[PDB]
């Protein structure tokens, strides 16, 4: 079939890659509309910071090198503007000389993700970080500027990447946040350290703060406060791509997303969506669920390859939605329902807090396991863990513990890989178990 | 009941305080042959490493403050000489007094666990490692005679802390061992960067190697070699301390172990049997299992206690034999059966190496994941992992896949916590799913 790819980054170029895999002579485009395409959207924060330099690791290919190697024709600055799903057409502006033209297909796979906010202000100095246009604009800002002193607005994972890179990089930043709740994919309680982290450094933040104007570098606050900043990042959230979509007979939500089925279908035959512009549900819970990250996207890819040129017995069976980030010392890592989901069920709490290791093999520090379960039938609704070491190691245990549909006192039956550097003889995920009883 | 306790550390002395959290009414009392309870024998090549410089990291608890804390009665060097199974009474000798006599008991726990073997050789350079005792007579040695160089006899797991622990304090060990089948619950090709982290500090090795005999200090060895050695540590396999039991009633397999069922009962009436001592099978194939590590100790206690005092449908569903240890840089770790063990079955074997994280993430290092399946139903039997970094956690990871006995092509859905420090948007994990066709 001759497949047309909307989006050339995790989902997309991914997706493509996959599809080739398995099938040798249909043909394949994909449509970007910026610059690069198969950019490393989670290495930018450390291109930012210094601590990755080769750009070998911030771009995997150029459409040169994907034509080359895999026989995948990627238009960059085209822009898709429609979909024209009656006649099995595209719509694609090519953004360099402004002509736009129709584009036909057998199968249309649509990897657009999602754009950062802005707060809106007319400046110069304001930047958010999404691509890496974004990246090389930021970096250039920096040099040409002599950047000391940086305001970082946000405070989700993006922003204390942000930050701690800009820190690294011998910048001074300042964190502020238009509330406290910081770090929301985990349980508000357990975001302490990342205060304490900053603290630690001297490294200034505010919360309930937020821009109330800008002139140059003076910065007025809605507290009241004024100072003087050379570089702002944003990072408040972001859009769903979505809108190319809507007067299409694609089904949309309310808030831009699109439904999809097992097979990553949207309503219309031949058309697929994945990665951060699909919903679908989760796998332990008969809820909704949407989760922007990489390993859905790279999944998705996968079996969406399967559905058009493998085997279509192959489906989604929903997502667990774990997430980690590092922050400073410090690693926050959860899975399963979010905090506010949590209320759609009876559940209950469970907890330790405990060395990851051995107390007297140098190098300890507490680390924090928080479970909930449903009180209906002991089944592990979420968890979450933070501490400086050992919290990915138990989170992926109980995102496959989840998996298996196991029940929070089968924890007890963990048969844990013990020795003195690693756990203990009763891991933090058995005494979960034993203290649920 | 009156619950007489034999052995009092790993499984002993955890088993007698579950009980005690489960019923405070009941009279129990731990027989322990040797000085110490409760002391940390995972602790004791770090204490020889002077890496544990504090005695209360190697004890955990007295006798006294047992007593007070937790209402139980321990008599050390208090040796279990015979149990009177029909008349339900052991005979205990009184060591510092040498007189004996008879306690009586509702239940017997046995958890003596086991002993070093010895070499056999007439010498006074010559000490084996089993517990705290041990570990002062050690430490007192090198400090009266200025060891320097060591001979450390085998190539187990402990015997590789040992060695460790003794160079990092400054001392010269050379290891030998009887055969080429090193830290042999590790697969022997993943069993390499042992022997290239010994050649990277130039640490002597020889395998195929024994003592032929011991002249004072002058040792010659079956190759024809002859050096000189201020001390020999002989890590040289352990046997079952069951010979105070082979009059009694009690079941022995050949090898001197208690079988026991999933409730951890011998043949006989109201004696359980626990820790390294016991016996019993796999959870994820039907095959026997001894696990003679930590957290088979902890886990068949609680399982005692709840049999006991608790909730008696709890029981054990077998063994997946999950191990690890650390040896300078490197963590080598697996789980499932035993490489003799795999033929047994028809099975096929998948194997990535890939970076722990990503790429760009600075301090990467190679991890090695192989897994073995079962071809007559695609069932995960054994997995072994070897690297720097991440090895612990892909292992545990698989450990709770078994207990569920979960697919090989299943792994390809295995939901990951995703950021560049951590892993990869496929892991190794997913990987080896993917690899599977
Ligand atoms: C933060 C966000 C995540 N973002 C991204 O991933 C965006 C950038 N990524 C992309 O554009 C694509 O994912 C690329 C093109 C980089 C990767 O495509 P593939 O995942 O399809 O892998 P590739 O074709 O590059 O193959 C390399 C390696 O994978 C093996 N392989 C892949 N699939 C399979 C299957 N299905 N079965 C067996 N083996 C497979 C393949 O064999 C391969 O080894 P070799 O290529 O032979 O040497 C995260 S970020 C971006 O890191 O910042
Ligand atoms: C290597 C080799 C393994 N060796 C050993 O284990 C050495 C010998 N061990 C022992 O003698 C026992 O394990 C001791 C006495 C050390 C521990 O007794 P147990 O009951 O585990 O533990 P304890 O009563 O001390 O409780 C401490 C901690 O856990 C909680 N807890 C225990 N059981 C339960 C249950 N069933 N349910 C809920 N909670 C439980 C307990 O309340 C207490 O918590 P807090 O800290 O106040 O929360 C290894 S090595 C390390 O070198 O020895
Ligand atoms: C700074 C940063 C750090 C991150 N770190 C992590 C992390 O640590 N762990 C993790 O799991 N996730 C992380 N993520 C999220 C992860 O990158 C996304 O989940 C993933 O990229 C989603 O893939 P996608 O294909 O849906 O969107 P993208 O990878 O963003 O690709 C979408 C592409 O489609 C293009 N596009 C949009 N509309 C059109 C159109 N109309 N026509 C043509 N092209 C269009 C866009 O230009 C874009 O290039 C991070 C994201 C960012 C921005
Ligand atoms: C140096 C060393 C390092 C180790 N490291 C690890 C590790 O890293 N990870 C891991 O999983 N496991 C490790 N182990 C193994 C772990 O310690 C054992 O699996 C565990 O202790 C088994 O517990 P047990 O109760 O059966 O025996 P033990 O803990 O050894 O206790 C048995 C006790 O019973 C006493 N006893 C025996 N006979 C009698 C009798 N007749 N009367 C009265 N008392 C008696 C003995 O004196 C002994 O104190 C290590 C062991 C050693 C020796
Ligand atoms: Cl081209
Ligand atoms: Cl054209
Ligand atoms: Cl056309
Ligand atoms: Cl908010
Ligand atoms: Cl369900
Ligand atoms: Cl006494
Ligand atoms: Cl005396
Ligand atoms: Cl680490
Ligand atoms: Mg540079
Ligand atoms: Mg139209
Ligand atoms: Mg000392
Ligand atoms: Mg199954």
């Amino acid at each position: 079939p001759k497949i047309v790819v909307v989006g050339a980054v995790a989902g997309g170029a991914t997706c493509a890659s996959q599809i080739r895999r398995l099938d040798k002579e249909s043909d394949i485009i994909i449509f970007e509309k910026d610059r690069d395409m198969s950019f490393a959207n989670c290495a930018l924060p450390y291109v930012i910071g210094e601590v990755v330099e080769d750009r070998r690791y911030a771009l995997a290919y150029t459409p040169e090198k994907f034509y080359d190697r895999k026989q995948i024709t990627v238009k960059t600055y085209h822009e898709v503007i429609a979909i024209n799903d009656e006649r099995q057409t595209v719509s694609v502006l090519n953004r360099k000389t402004n002509e736009q033209f129709e584009e036909s297909y057998d199968k249309l796979i649509l990897s657009p993700g999602a754009s950062a906010n802005s707060l809106g202000f007319e400046s110069d100095i304001t930047f958010t970080l999404r691509n890496l246009e974004d990246t090389d604009a930021i970096d250039q800002f920096i040099k040409a500027n002599q950047v000391d002193k940086v305001l970082v607005v946000g405070a989700g994972y993006v922003s204390l990447e942000v930050l701690e890179n800009l820190y690294e990089r011998g910048l001074h930043p300042t964190l502020i946040h238009r509330s406290d709740k910081i770090n929301k994919l985990m349980d508000a309680d357990m975001n302490q350290p990342i205060l304490d982290e900053l603290d630690k450094r001297e490294i200034p933040y505010r919360l309930n703060e937020e821009i109330n104007a800008i002139n140059g570098n003076e910065i007025t606050f809605k507290s009241g406060k004024v100072e003087h900043y050379d570089m702002i990042i944003e990072g408040v959230g972001t859009h769903p791509n979505s809108k190319f979509i809507e007067s299409s007979n694609i089904k949309l939500d309310r808030k831009g997303f699109i439904p999809v089925n097992d097979k990553f279908e949207t309503n219309v035959p031949n058309i697929y969506a994945i990665g951060d512009i699909a919903t679908s549900h989760y796998r332990h819970v008969d809820l909704p669920a949407s989760v922007p990250l990489a390993w859905g996207a790279h999944r998705a890819a996968s079996i969406v390859a399967e559905q058009i040129a493998g085997n279509d017995t192959i489906e989604f069976k929903g997502f667990l939605g774990n997430n980690i980030v590092k922050f400073f010392d410090y690693t926050f890592a959860s899975v399963g329902v979010k905090p506010n989901e949590l209320k759609q069920f009876d559940y209950k709490m469970v907890e330790v807090t405990q060395g990851a290791h051995a107390n007297y093999y140098p190098g300890n520090s507490p680390l924090h396991l928080r479970v909930y379960y449903d009180t209906s039938n002991r089944q592990i609704l979420r968890a979450a863990a933070v501490g400086k070491e050992g919290a990915d190691k138990r989170i992926d245990v109980l995102s496959m513990a989840m998996m298996n549909q196991l029940t929070v006192d089968e924890l007890t039956e963990f048969e844990v890989a013990y020795a003195p550097p690693y756990s203990h003889p009763k891991d933090l995920i058995n005494m979960i178990g034993y203290k649920a009883k």
